[PDB]
């Protein structure tokens, strides 16, 4: 199944310029916890953000210039993306917009956190209309010690 | 010797209610640099907001409580942090303004990182004269994909 990550903040900005202005260690592991032995799929910006392979998982990086690093699989289209991933039972799409919004219509699930972070960003979370997901679970925390904002891990399956 | 180090936002602002809403990798890298095998000291609170003890480097906590983890080293003041220090070439004192504001005295350096990022906060790093120091070391670094915000890592010895 195609599944997608992502962590919003308010309004669905995904990003910006340069890189969030957030700390959520919390976020982080949930992502790593969520991603655990599954194939990833990313857009050329997210690559560079990221800027070295994810560990333990097999990268697969989308752009219409060929490949800069051999660490990594790099796609021309969707299509490839996905069949370069083969069989597996759950696919990760990590970003950024773009790619999201290639995906979206073609995920069963989506795997968010909600931040209670408001910024001015470039970058958005495409729509989803509520009647065509269902909530499956969804836990909140409160900003602490270590992490910058509050936020909301969701977890919604196509309807 | 005695060595402070400290990221410091606008107004040398270095603490709130939680965490800083910040992402600097670059900055925490810098921070392991250089405090890596040598004994840490900090208060309380900061401990608190670490969470677990910082590997590979001593950690000593001061607090006028009996500790509540045995993993670290609880002191009752200044001079027990000291000496359960040891003979040491350089002790690092990371945190937060209580013990920022005890040590300054004593500090022969100061590791600092400028942040350029304007927050409302309730902990200051203490008042230095530059009278008092020279600086030594320099090097700003703008926001990127990585980091949130541009920072300059800055060294300085007493005068
Ligand atoms: O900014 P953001 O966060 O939106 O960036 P993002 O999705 O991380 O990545 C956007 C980039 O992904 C590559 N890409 C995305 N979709 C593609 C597709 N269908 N076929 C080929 N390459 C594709 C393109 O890289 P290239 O610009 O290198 O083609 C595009 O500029
Ligand atoms: N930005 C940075 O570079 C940086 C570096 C460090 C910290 N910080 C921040 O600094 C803040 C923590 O600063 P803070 O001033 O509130 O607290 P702090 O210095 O971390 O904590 C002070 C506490 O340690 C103990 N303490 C201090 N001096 C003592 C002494 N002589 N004898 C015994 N116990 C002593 C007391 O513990 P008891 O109450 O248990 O007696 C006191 O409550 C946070 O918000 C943190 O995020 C930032
Ligand atoms: N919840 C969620 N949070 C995010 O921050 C997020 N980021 C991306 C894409 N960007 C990134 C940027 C950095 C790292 C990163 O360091 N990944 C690590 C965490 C390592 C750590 O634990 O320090 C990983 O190991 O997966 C991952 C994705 C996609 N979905 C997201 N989803
Ligand atoms: N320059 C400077 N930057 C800071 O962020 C800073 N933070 C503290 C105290 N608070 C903290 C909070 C977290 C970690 C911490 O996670 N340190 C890890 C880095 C691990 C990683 O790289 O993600 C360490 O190994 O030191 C350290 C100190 C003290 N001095 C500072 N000094």
């Amino acid at each position: 199944m195609i599944s997608l990550i992502a962590a919003l903040a308010v309004d669905r900005v995904i990003g910006m310029e340069n890189a969030m202005p957030w700390n959520l260690p919390a976020d982080l592991a949930w992502f790593k916890r969520n991603t655990l032995d599954k194939p990833v799929i990313m857009g050329r910006h997210t690559w560079e953000s990221i800027g070295r392979p994810l560990p333990g998982r097999k990268n697969i990086i989308l752009s219409s210039q060929p490949g800069t690093d051999d660490r990594v699989t790099w796609v021309k289209s969707v299509d490839e993306a996905i069949a370069a991933c083969g069989d597996v039972p759950e696919i990760m799409v990590i970003g950024g917009g773009r790619v999201y919004e290639q995906f979206l219509p073609k995920a069963q699930k989506l795997y968010l956190t909600h931040i209670d972070a408001e910024v001015e960003g470039d970058t958005h979370f495409p729509d989803y209309e509520p009647d065509d997901w269902e909530s499956v679970f969804s836990e909140f925390h409160d900003a602490d010690a270590q992490n910058s904002h509050s936020y909301c891990f969701e977890i919604l399956e196509r309807r």
